[PDB]
């Protein structure tokens, strides 16, 4: 299907356009090319430093009458340096006014660990240690619930949360709006079977990020795992006359998981959403699921000892 039904009954387009690393100079035309290619969901974030330009694109396509606002599903996230309530309101406003929108369809806690407030996204002492803060995501959640009550955000969600962190949120006393999504890394080398089963059991959808392995991530060592070059994935793509990137995106669609490939190249943006005219067989899905390597593409070793570091839990 072309969407994943959320618990609120809102339909989240299953293929969205990722924007991390897209330069401010190139993201406006890339979002316009994606909307022309049928994309109706754009993943954004205050931390990506390009929301203003993404806003310019949406505003132009709505002004040109190519689509209405309700046809789109815009997602942004709250960076952990802004969990405190006063800072949360200021950050959300910066994200909403940069995007030039009346409301967001989905706002997510970006990472579960609160970081020191300030101008930097990664505050650090002199020895390179990333500075944390004690304000939790539960406190930040209350500020986010207010935005929903103010009609500025339709729904809330979390990102990079393990099941213990989602349980704390679902068990929060006085919880007013449940999370409708948990955005995490997911691809054939990190299949997330237990986390996806847990989220679906709670009525929480999952959005898979870095579906192509994030080849353009900072400091990627060329010898690390390459999903786009894996011959085993190329073989299955050839059986369907599709590319490896199209198989990597169709994989999530067949698990009822939203996926958000990133690209500032119009031909690839088109190629990445031409995944609705074929289906991976049951045997092909089992083979791809067997490629799991519990491999995450972008790690920060300085975050491993943090209190909310999310990767060492079972799921
Ligand atoms: N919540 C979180 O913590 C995180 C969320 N995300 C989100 O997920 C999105 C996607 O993940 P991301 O890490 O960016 O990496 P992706 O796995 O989407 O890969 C992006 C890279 O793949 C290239 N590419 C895209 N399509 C193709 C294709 N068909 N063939 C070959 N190369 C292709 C792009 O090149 P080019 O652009 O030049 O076309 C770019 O270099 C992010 O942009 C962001 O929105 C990502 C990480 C973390
Ligand atoms: O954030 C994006 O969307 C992409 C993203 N991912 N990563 C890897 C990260 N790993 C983390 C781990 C924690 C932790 F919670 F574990 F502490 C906290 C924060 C991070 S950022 C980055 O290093 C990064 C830097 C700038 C802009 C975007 C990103």
């Amino acid at each position: 299907a072309t969407f994943v039904e959320l618990s609120t009954k809102a339909k989240m387009p299953i293929v969205g356009l990722g924007t991390w690393k897209s330069p401010p100079n190139q993201v406006k035309e890339a979002v316009k090319a994606a909307i022309d290619a049928g994309y109706r969901h754009i993943d954004c974030a205050y931390a990506y430093c390009n929301e203003n330009e993404v806003g310019e694109a949406i505003q132009e396509k709505i002004k040109e009458k190519a689509v209405q606002r309700e046809d789109l599903f815009i997602v942004s996230k709250l960076w952990p340096t802004c969990f405190e309530k006063k800072l949360l309101k200021e950050a959300f406003q910066k994200t909403l006014t940069d995007l030039k929108l009346d409301y967001l369809d989905l706002y997510l806690i970006h990472w579960p660990q609160g970081l020191q407030p300030g101008k930097e996204l990664f505050p650090k002492d002199d020895q390179g240690r990333i500075l944390t803060s004690k304000t939790t995501f539960l406190e930040a959640w209350e500020g986010m619930e207010e935005l929903v009550d103010q009609g500025l955000v339709k729904a809330l969600g979390v990102s990079n949360f393990n099941h213990f962190q989602i349980e704390r949120l679902l068990n929060k006393p006085g919880l007013k709006h449940k999370p409708v999504t948990n955005q995490v890394e997911c691809h054939p080398y990190l299949t997330q079977e237990k986390l996806i089963q847990y989220c679906h059991s709670k009525g929480i959808s999952v959005t898979a990020y870095s579906p192509l392995g994030s080849p353009d991530r900072p400091s990627a060592k060329p010898e690390d795992p390459s999903l786009l070059e894996d011959p085993k994935i190329k073989e299955i793509a050839a059986k369907h006359e599709k590319t490896s990137a199209q198989v990597l995106i169709r994989f999530h669609i067949q698990r009822n998981v939203v996926v958000i490939p990133k690209s500032v190249t119009p031909s690839r943006i088109q190629e990445n959403i031409q995944v609705f005219d074929f289906q991976l067989s049951d045997e092909e899905m089992a083979t791809i699921l067997s490629f799991n390597r519990n491999w995450r593409a972008c790690l920060l070793p300085e975050t491993v000892n943090m209190e909310e570091y999310p990767y060492d839990a079972e799921y």
